[PDB]
């Protein structure tokens, strides 16, 4: 099974993506974290990324194809989480499954209003180390946890973030509506009541 997690920034698309890959057995693609971790090392990719990212702009197509290229499982259940972003990107994920007899088989559309989004992201939390999410209000640290803000979760680039989903990214909804393949999530549940959701409209 191919999945795709879609939705604006801050849905929790990546906290129900590491829960479903841990329980059910799936291979757990995220660029973000992927482009993080380039970004860290300082790969040719992570140098070039990097500006893109601190801006709350979308990483260029050609670089987020060739990575996916790169990390693409060739056998296993497949969650994609945060790609893709763009049309491009949506018609070069179908192509390359194409040619390896795959398929997307289901697109999970994780439906948020805007003023949960920029509640979801200000109260946002990493551990920079382990990149473990938390929240101050609804998943508080453990005391003696070291947590961060990112940087691209104050104010203004989560506005320019949200510009960014709805111009590039949103069109996807339709792309995806119109293969049969779209099932759509009510995200502003709290977590267990959105995992719950997600096991359905996959079985
Ligand atoms: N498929 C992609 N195409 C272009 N840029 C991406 C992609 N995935 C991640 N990025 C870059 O990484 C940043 C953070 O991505 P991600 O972790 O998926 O989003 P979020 O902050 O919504 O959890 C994005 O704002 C973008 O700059
Ligand atoms: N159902 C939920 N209710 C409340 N907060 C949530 C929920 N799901 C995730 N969060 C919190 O909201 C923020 C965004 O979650 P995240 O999984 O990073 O979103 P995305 O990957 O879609 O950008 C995180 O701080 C996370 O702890």
């Amino acid at each position: 099974m191919i999945l795709v997690f879609l939705g604006p920034p801050g849905a929790g698309k990546g906290t129900q993506a590491k829960r479903l890959a841990k329980e059910k057995g799936f291979v757990h693609i995220s660029t973000g974290d992927i482009l993080r971790e380039a970004v860290q090392k300082g790969t040719p990719l992570g140098k070039k990324a990097k500006e893109y990212m601190e801006r709350g702009e979308l990483v260029p197509d050609d670089l987020i194809i060739a990575l996916i290229e790169e990390v693409f499982p060739k056998h296993g259940n497949v969650i994609f989480d945060g790609f893709p972003r763009t049309v491009k990107q949506a018609e070069a994920l179908d192509e390359m499954l194409e040619k390896k007899g795959l398929k997307v088989d289901h697109v999970l559309l994780f439906e948020v209003p805007d003023e949960v989004v920029i509640e979801r992201l200000s109260g946002r939390r990493i551990n920079p180390e382990t990149g473990e999410v938390y929240h101050v209000k609804y998943n508080p640290p453990p005391p003696g946890v070291k947590v961060i803000q990112k940087e691209d979760d104050k104010p203004e680039v989560i506005k320019k973030r949200l510009e960014v989903y709805r111009e590039q990214t949103a069109p996807l909804i339709e792309y995806y509506k119109k293969k049969g393949i779209l099932r759509i999530i009510d995200a502003s549940k709290p977590v267990e009541e959105v995992y719950r959701q997600v096991l359905e409209v996959i079985g």
